[PDB]
């Protein structure tokens, strides 16, 4: 029972890791489109 | 005694796992302000 | 052999999510470098 108990606990603690990296999967695309478009203004203002 | 050292290597490593987590967490939460801060820079620079 | 296989499984997850942070850390840092970049960009524009 007590292997059990803790082998339960550890496939708890992977599937939180999975929705952590999961998280932060998607901030980071988040912030890739943000500088993407922080940096196509750049470019927008050097021609006018 | 085999699973007992297995299961607590699995646990080492999902500590080890965490803490690399957290300092993506840090680098990226870094990363926003500075992209921010940059961005502000060129708010700033499309008034002079 | 359940044992076995239940920690076999959990050490493939292991492996497989120390990839996926090797692969978040690998993006994380071009987009540094890229926001670097861009900035380096807006310095050279302000001189212009």
């Amino acid at each position: 029972y007590g292997i059990k108990k803790e082998i339960e606990a550890i496939k708890k603690e992977q599937e939180a890791i999975k929705k952590k990296i999961e998280a932060i999967e998607k901030e980071l695309r988040q912030l890739a489109n943000e500088t993407t478009q922080a940096l196509q203004l750049f470019l927008r203002a050097t021609t006018e």
